[PDB]
């Protein structure tokens, strides 16, 4: 593995959350010749489960981008198995926004979406299909920088219906274009300050609604240009959806022309 670290360099500070295979902790990483850094630690079962859990670390270690969670290291030679990443002070974006409901400006929200879109642009360029892009899988640092998290080389836990493109649900064809659909859902989550997508519907109702041309309405106070970008991401034809460089360009144009963001339906 790339970034194997001696367990003596890690001090676990406190449990900060619950992950899929175990606890999420905050800790301190101090390696010889390097400054001490704050880390988030995921601790871990069968051999296939261990290889799947560690597959997150394998791919994360091959990415380097300001909007992609940074791998600091892994503990595999010793037990328990750990994945260490940079610590993100504000945690998951959906809960962060619910805590701060209506407290960030449209320009700040657009900056967060631009950061997510830059991370996705990088992944699509690397031919990496996320498949689980959702606000709960975005982490936020003290400066409000949004980073894509939740990596893995495993195949579908269950398909996250509410965030998945219709061709991906129906034919299990996951592409950067189905991630563009998911990104549209993330835009809606952000502009709604962490509301659950299709909150008043079940998974089967969502599958039926989407197939029957229903699309999420603009969140309260959402600029029309942002809801139009959502509708573009939600085109039934995957080839008609904007690619991530187009998404970033559209958001940069909004940031540059804030008067456009004043138009609300
Ligand atoms: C005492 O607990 C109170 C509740 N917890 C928080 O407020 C909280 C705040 C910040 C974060 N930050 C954080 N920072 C980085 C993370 C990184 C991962 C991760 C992802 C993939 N592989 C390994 C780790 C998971 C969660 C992560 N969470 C988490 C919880
Ligand atoms: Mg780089
Ligand atoms: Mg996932």
């Amino acid at each position: 593995f790339a970034k194997e670290i001696d367990v003596s360099y890690v001090k676990i500070e406190e449990v900060i959350g619950a992950g899929e295979f175990g606890e999420v902790c905050r800790g301190r990483l101090k390696a010889p010749g390097k400054k001490e850094s704050c880390v988030a630690i995921k601790t871990l079962y069968t051999e296939r489960q261990r290889r799947e859990f560690l597959s997150e670390a394998s791919i994360m270690g091959q990415f380097e981008h300001p909007n992609i969670i940074r791998l600091e290291g892994v503990v595999t030679n010793s037990m328990p198995v750990m994945i260490l990443t940079e610590f993100m002070e504000n945690g998951a974006l959906d809960s962060f926004l619910r805590l701060n409901d209506g407290q960030f400006t449209v320009i700040q929200l657009v900056g967060m979406l631009r950061g997510i879109a830059s991370g996705m642009r990088y992944l699509a360029e690397m031919s990496y299909v996320h498949r689980d892009l959702a606000a709960r899988n975005i982490l936020v640092n003290s400066n409000l920088v949004c980073k894509v998290s939740d990596f893995g080389l495993s195949r579908f836990g269950k398909i996250p219906i509410r965030w998945t493109a219709p061709e991906a649900i129906a034919f299990r064809k996951f592409t950067s274009a189905s991630d563009a659909w998911s990104y549209g859902i993330v835009m809606w989550e952000v502009m709604s300050f962490g509301e659950r997508p299709y909150w008043d519907m079940s998974n089967q109702d969502v599958i039926n609604a989407i197939e029957q041309d229903y699309r999420l309405p603009p969140p309260p106070d959402c600029p029309t240009s942002l809801h139009q970008l959502m509708l573009d991401c939600w085109q039934k034809d995957r080839n008609a959806r904007p690619r991530f460089p187009q998404v970033v360009s559209a958001l940069d144009k909004m940031i540059r022309n804030p008067a456009s963001l004043k138009i609300v339906a």
